[PDB]
């Protein structure tokens, strides 16, 4: 069960986003080994798209284990919180919610308490958090089954964490042995081979190399 | 040119939201005086819906001067800002962007600098900010043509600001004489008559009394 997440971050218009889905759809139908892994639950591809694109894009998708995911969610539930997108609103549109991304720590001063609250919202609606952490000091909820290690220094820098340090890291975390562990941080078609030889690493969170749907599919083809 | 904005805040599922649009659509077609004002640009109805609902709901709408609006927008432009919805992304989906809501000051510590940055993003994409203020101390950009006075003490409390104090307030703001000025804060079908006799007030921002599409249409029928 390999995971790969295209994290567009704050990129793309509705039109650019829909073109991306047509490019990935066509490549999937053109690549029978990828189709096999998807159909056999050996692979899942998550498109972590901005909130306003989740529903239109998900209407363009019929491939099993290809699905949209939210990039974030409100710390609040339903209520008078102008601007907030709640887990309950996502219950309709997606099954996976990325939370705790390093960028939200840097730019919006998200703390562990904040992310843990976001995690409780996601789980209480029956959704799956993809719980991002920056290091060993970030607290991890026990309802979290999918963790993404995305350290700030590796994001967009080319300085990906050595594969064996990444595998070592996973063994040292506050995680059930059967949890899903992803790596994110300058994963590109050259970088990714450094992690595929470590079974402790179950997938990838891909930012930069996810914007071009062809580059992203080079990554998909390697899992 | 009267404005009325249904601010759902952090309410509704996709299904609840779509039902709302069918209820308002049917009432409009059933109310020829409302249809006339809409067609003659005497009235605009803005549905300020959560980000993931903007595109599906706008596909259910063919009535002129009935349109969706965003409740907020990122301080950032396109870039590596996981979770952010930018003005550029909204250029596709909506023409109006609510910014500066009092709830975002209380819960997310938005400051004038923050809201002014959000305003610059909205305008640079050719969209219309609906610029909310809490009092006379909030700075107002000059590119802002639509201002909504939404003081915290009047929100959800029943303590709406007296109509004449509201009209007086508008005359004292840093605003061009031809700017659009809305009032928000416990506007309901009883409250609203207190403001309709003051021509300084060009419309309403409606939170609580907007969730029920029938109550909301009682408000619409009074403009």
């Amino acid at each position: 069960m390999k995971y790969i997440i295209a994290n567009w971050k704050a990129h793309k218009t509705l039109e650019e986003a829909s073109a991306w889905v047509d490019s990935v759809n066509k490549q999937i139908s053109q690549t029978p080994d990828v189709q096999r892994k998807l159909e056999d639950d050996e692979l899942i591809i998550l498109i972590a798209a901005p909130f306003p694109f989740l529903v239109p894009l998900s209407q363009k998708i019929s491939q099993k284990n290809l699905a949209v995911a939210a990039q974030d969610v409100s710390v609040y539930g339903e209520g008078a919180y102008t601007g907030e997108v709640t887990a309950k609103m996502l219950k309709g549109v997606t099954t996976h919610v990325l939370i705790g991304h390093s960028e939200r720590k840097d730019y919006f001063h998200e703390t562990d308490e904040v992310v843990l609250k976001k995690s409780e919202q996601v789980l209480s609606q029956g959704l799956s958090p993809i719980f991002c952490i920056q290091n060993e000091s970030n607290k991890i909820p026990e309802g979290a089954n999918i963790i993404a290690y995305d350290p700030k220094e590796a994001i967009g820098t080319g300085k990906n964490v050595p594969g064996e340090e990444t595998a070592t890291f996973r063994k040292k975390l506050n995680l059930f042995p059967d949890a899903v562990f992803l790596y994110g941080g300058s994963v590109n078609p050259e970088s990714i081979d450094e992690y595929l030889s470590h079974p402790e690493i179950n997938g990838f969170l891909v930012g930069g190399s996810s914007l071009d749907p062809e580059e992203f599919f080079e990554l998909v083809k390697k899992l």
